[PDB]
Parts: C-alpha cells; sequence; structure tokens
C-alpha cells in the first residue's frame, strides 16, 4: 500500500523501520502520506570537481571532491532537520548557485525544463517536503518544494 517511490527499510543501528524514497532520496520514520502542472522549489547546490561548471560565486575554482561535496550536503541536511539551521539561511550562505541570493528560490517550473534527476525529485516531493542528496551534472542538491 506504500505510495510509488517509497520503500520500507530497516535502521542498521536501531532496528526501527523507516521509509526511503528512491526518487527524492528522502528518508523518514513515519509511514509516508499515501500531478501538478508546475511546482516551485528552492535548492542548495554543492558543486564538486566533476561538476559541469566547477565555478560559482563562492569560489572561482571549485576543487572539492564529489565525496567531500556529499559530506557537506549531508551535514546541511542534519542541521536543517535538527532545527539548528534554516534551509534558507544555509542556502544563502553556502549554495554554489546564483539563486543563493534569493534564499535558494528557483521559482516555478514544469516538466521538461530542469535536469532530469532534479525534475523527478521536485515533482515527487510533497508540498513543503525536503529531498535528500540529489545528484545532477551540476553537483549535489538539497531540494525544498515550496509550492
Ligand atoms: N544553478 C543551478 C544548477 C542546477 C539546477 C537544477 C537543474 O538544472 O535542473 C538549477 C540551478
Ligand atoms: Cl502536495
Amino acid at each position: 500500500k506504500l505510495p510509488p517511490g517509497w520503500e520500507k527499510a530497516m535502521s542498521r543501528s536501531s532496528g526501527r523501520v523507516y521509509y526511503f524514497n528512491h526518487i527524492t532520496n528522502a528518508s523518514q520514520w513515519e509511514r509516508p502520506s499515501g500531478e501538478p502542472a508546475r511546482v516551485r522549489c528552492s535548492h542548495l547546490l554543492v558543486k564538486h570537481s566533476q561538476s559541469r561548471r566547477p565555478s560559482s560565486w563562492r569560489q572561482e575554482k571549485i576543487t572539492r571532491t564529489k565525496e567531500e561535496a556529499l559530506e557537506l550536503i549531508n551535514g546541511y541536511i542534519q542541521k536543517i532537520k535538527s532545527g539548528e539551521e534554516d534551509f534558507e539561511s544555509l542556502a544563502s550562505q553556502f549554495s554554489d548557485c546564483s539563486s543563493a541570493k534569493a534564499r535558494g528560490d528557483l521559482g516555478a517550473f514544469s516538466r521538461g525544463q530542469m535536469q532530469k534527476p532534479f525534475e523527478d525529485a521536485s515533482f515527487a516531493l510533497r508540498t513543503g517536503e525536503m529531498s535528500g542528496p540529489v545528484f545532477t551534472d551540476s553537483g549535489i542538491h538539497i531540494i525544498l518544494r515550496t509550492e
């Protein structure tokens, strides 16, 4: 009865069941809440040395490895989930995208405009829901669906 995209999983450290979405890479303890022409999303991008364009407003030459970029993404997700930091604040400070200046907001879009892994995650998110690490040719993203 699980919605499409979701599967049951088992915590290795605790043995508690949880749920994982293989389109958004989201994970949560609770059983998921069982298509819009357009969605609106914000994102936080962390680029790496294999990014299509290894440059951003933060850094002329982006040299961190993909594994280092994933570790940074994972740390931002932990702080957002703990409430220690707000998504909008981390995006303004640390996103390797020009949309950092707008708290990560990309505005609204339909299918056919974004890179495919980003588009698929954006449209599989519920309104208000955050993705896990999403990989594109630009880098690694945290995606927040706002509308
Ligand atoms: N700067 C930047 C990089 C990647 C994306 C997502 C996509 O292209 O699908 C959006 C903005
Ligand atoms: Cl929704």
